[PDB]
């Protein structure tokens, strides 16, 4: 269709709004990235810890992000950063009570905002956009199908 | 689904960048936006002719961003801007051989483009992912849905 780049910017640009919007008012907000993956994997496992190492190899991410997140999560209350007793060069992430306040917030928020975006579509209308999407990028990347 | 507007902009990226190295290769580079659209109408209407007004209406653009368009489609070589013997206020434009050329490479292009990325898409599956793209910018928009 004419214009098919300024469309799809126009609709994400949309969607950003939304979120942000959203996250605001169920006072979830700076998690609807990477500070809410970890919170969400500290509050669903107790039992375990998890270093900053255990946060890069979780996400995917390099030692210098890894650090600016934790430190940005500090920052805003969720977790507290306390070095291990027996090695003071591994660095360990624990939840804190406002850290885990969010983490019961944030799950409430992605049941209202996905029950809302996906009110009158079906499991069948999902799979189907699905496979034309996934067909889409596989018929313009051709060998840079690494995606 | 996790990290939603960076999965969306990496594929809009992605198709742009496609876009762009096909459009080079059929030599219609600069004419996937605004500039094909009139020249495609120049090329397709020739009984008719086409003001720098006519231009604005035809794109819902205001005049200077209509004038910038044509001068720079001048620049290619794809029209000349001609004052109406008449009255020298009104500015018509006329497709250059080399524009008609551009129209003629760019119509081809558009249906090797479209038989290429639709490869393997039925009309069903367009229809339904299309339904599925509005519900989703209606449920995300409310009373903002004037787009
Ligand atoms: C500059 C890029 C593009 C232009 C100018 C463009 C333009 C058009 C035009 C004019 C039509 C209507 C053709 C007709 O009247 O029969 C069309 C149809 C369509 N375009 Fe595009 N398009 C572009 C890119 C894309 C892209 C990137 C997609 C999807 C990835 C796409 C998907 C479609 C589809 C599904 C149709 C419907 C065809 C039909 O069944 O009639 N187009 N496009
Ligand atoms: C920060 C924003 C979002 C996050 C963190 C997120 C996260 C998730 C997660 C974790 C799931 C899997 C839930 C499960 O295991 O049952 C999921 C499912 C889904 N999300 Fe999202 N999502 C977000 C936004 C969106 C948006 C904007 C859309 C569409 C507009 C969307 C569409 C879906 C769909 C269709 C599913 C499938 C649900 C199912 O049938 O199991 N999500 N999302
Ligand atoms: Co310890
Ligand atoms: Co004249």
């Amino acid at each position: 269709m004419e214009n098919p780049l300024q469309k799809a910017r126009i609709l994400v640009n949309q969607l950003e709004k939304y979120l942000d919007r959203y996250a605001k008012e169920y006072d979830v907000e700076h998690l609807a990235g990477p500070q809410g993956h970890l919170v969400m994997h500290l509050y669903k496992h107790p039992d375990k810890d998890m270093s900053i190492k255990d946060a890069e190899e979780i996400l995917h991410i390099s030692k210098s992000v890894a650090s600016n997140l934790v430190k940005r999560m500090e920052k805003n209350g969720f977790i507290a950063i306390v070095p291990s007793k027996t090695d003071k060069r591994v660095k360990y992430l624990y939840l804190t009570h406002l850290g885990k306040q969010k983490a019961t917030q944030f799950e409430i928020f992605l049941e209202k905002l996905h029950s809302t975006m996906l009110a009158g579509i079906t499991k069948e209308e999902i799979r189907t956009t699905k496979k034309v999407i996934r067909t889409l990028a596989k018929n313009m990347a051709m060998e840079d199908f690494d995606s």
